[PDB]
């Protein structure tokens, strides 16, 4: 059955006199840096030199080159991009790799891909938050965490387990649940969300605008009504607590109800099943790791491309105008990620 | 062209003395009458003999039933189910509402159809959040709100206009924005939310689900990646503040961004956009609106039997295995529609 840790199943007691270097202060770097320091752990940063080593330097972090940070550290967190695995791992961590020290990446693909290996003397694990860096960073300073998934891929030590599992725990994830899960199932998983699911989800939220706008609609309405509102995004987040669903049930009207179950199951044709599998088949045949380091050379220019061209959609010239027009409601970040 | 009122465009002024009866307290009505209160606007709730008078009572209210609410109000705001508007207005209603009182929907539904019309010497008005009731009330509390549409049907009084903006004000709606839209569009716009767009997107999330389960995947690894981990519904609600596109570039990893780009705006085939021309045909001549009357006519007898049948689908057998299993972050919703003070 299925192996889930939680804060009774896990504890500090194994990074007591342990410093922890987490290479990259990215969307995963700055929030595991943070939830660390504030868990009481010695950390270290390491970082190329950009505007991330600086953010570290502003936030009362040891910065140093990677090279550094990874002599200098009982676990490394790899906290980079996928494709920058390779040359990192060859250059910048293995020659600096302590023995008996433990390297964590936290999601699969470079594993699957070969870039990332089991080193002798050395443990291996993935540790893979279900979640991006600002949520995981203010659900550990409101006592929550998010949902992970772990792999002990190479355990040279005997206490690798312990070790990843202290690392989920001062970062929040054993406190909503850190499940077993082999690093290849995870990488298919999380391309699979990216790259089918959220892209068919804002496929979805555009159709229901440009429809609107089509037929005479008002676009800051058609907008708003959309996700603009929150309205989606409010049903989808609650409906991740109580079930989709039961949402509807509970928060909706009994017009809205009725509306809702006329047409629940009966909306996508079998073509969305089937480029759903079309996707998964391209992420577990090779082709998509092959665009990726095609699109991932040259520093990602096609994807700065791609964000600029995005921007210019109606639905985000639509977002734009409803944006300056309507209030909404938003937190504080100012100083999220400096101690606790 | 859009006439968009925030706080500086309103005030609770036209409220001062003025009694709010809240007919209903159910998603909308709870919220408007928790949040009218802290603003110290004058409320009772009119409501029948179910466990939502009791509730209201138990949070301290002035209840009765609905005939004697409205008698005693200078505003009446109906919140009940749209189908309840008919009988309400004609027997409860329209009899017993003061010369220059004004009454407001909260949807077009019941003016479309001609259930709720202009009285001679009365106001009549819409003013329609676009968000449910916890949330309304949730955004209140952190001195935030949710957006609404607003339309003035009948203005006997002249002063329709600024009541309708000071209950939206008192409600918090103004703290985003209150937009004058027709209350036949806002019917079609609102249908079409719930009869296109939610029921897609949680038939893709369940797509999803189906299609990693049938390919082997761990039940609860789907059901956490599609939606049960809160990161689509976070990307969504952070998407409406920053824009979706935005929230990709901002909070993805290349790895993400460079798939998300791959498959962006190829994912769906011209049937989608088809049967949405066709659910707002459905909406707007008149089919949806004989469905739902016969649908309503025997309670919702239907709706009770599709709500228990959705519950035995793989996708919420997942979700109730996944959440026994980890725990999730929500806020303590004990005290939420107590008396608070105004932010
Ligand atoms: N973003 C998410 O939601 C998310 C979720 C779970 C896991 N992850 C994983 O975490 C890791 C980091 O992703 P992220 O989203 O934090 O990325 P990011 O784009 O925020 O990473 C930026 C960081 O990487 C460093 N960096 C960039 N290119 C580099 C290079 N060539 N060499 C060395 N350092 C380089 C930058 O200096 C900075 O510290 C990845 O393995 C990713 O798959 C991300
Ligand atoms: N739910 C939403 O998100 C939402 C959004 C904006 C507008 N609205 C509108 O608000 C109004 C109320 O909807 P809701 O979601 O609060 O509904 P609801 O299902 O929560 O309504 C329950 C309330 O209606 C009363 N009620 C039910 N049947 C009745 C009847 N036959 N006669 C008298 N009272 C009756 C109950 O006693 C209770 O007070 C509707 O016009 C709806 O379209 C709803
Ligand atoms: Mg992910
Ligand atoms: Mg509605
Ligand atoms: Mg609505
Ligand atoms: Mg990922």
């Amino acid at each position: 059955n299925d192996l889930i840790y939680q804060d009774e199943h896990a504890s500090l007691q194994p990074l007591e006199g342990r410093t922890v270097a987490v290479i990259g202060y990215g969307i995963q770097g700055r929030a595991f840096a943070a939830n660390l320091r504030d868990s009481g752990v010695a950390v270290r940063v390491g970082n190329i030199d950009d505007r991330y080593f600086e953010l570290a330097r502003a936030e009362g972090h040891r910065v140093t080159n990677i090279a550094e940070a990874v002599a200098h550290a009982d676990i490394v967190l790899l906290l980079i991009p996928d494709e920058a695995h390779g040359a990192v791992f060859d250059v910048d961590i293995a020659p600096n790799l302590r023995d008996g020290a433990l390297l964590c990446v936290a999601h699969g693909h470079s594993l699957v891909q070969g870039d990332v290996r089991p080193l002798p003397g050395r443990d291996l694990a993935m540790l893979a938050p279900r979640m991006y860096g600002d949520p995981i960073r203010r659900y550990y300073l409101a006592g929550q965490g998010a949902p992970a998934y772990f792999d002990i891929v190479a355990d040279h030590t005997g206490r690798a387990r312990d070790r990843v599992l202290a690392i989920a725990r001062a970062v929040g994830f054993t406190r909503a649940g850190v499940m077993a899960l082999g690093y290849r199932q995870e990488t298919f998983l999380d391309l699979f969300q990216e790259q089918f699911l959220a892209p068919a989800l804002v496929d979805l939220v555009e159709t229901g605008f440009q429809v609107l706008v089509e037929r005479g609609f008002n676009p800051k309405a058609a907008l708003l009504e959309v996700y603009g509102s929150g309205e989606m995004g409010k049903m989808m987040l609650d409906g991740a607590d109580i079930g989709l669903d039961e949402v509807v049930a509970l928060q909706g009207s009994p017009t809205c109800q009725v509306g809702y179950h006329r047409w629940r199951g009966r909306t996508l044709p079998t073509a969305v099943r089937e480029l759903a599998a079309r996707v998964l088949d391209q992420i577990e045949g090779g082709d998509f790791s092959a665009y990726l380091k095609e699109q991932a050379s040259n520093d990602y220019a096609s994807l700065d491309d791609a964000r600029r061209a995005a921007l210019k959609r109606p639905l985000n010239v639509a977002h734009a105008q409803v944006r300056a027009a309507f209030r909404f409601p938003t937190e504080a970040a100012g100083g999220l990620y400096q101690a606790a």
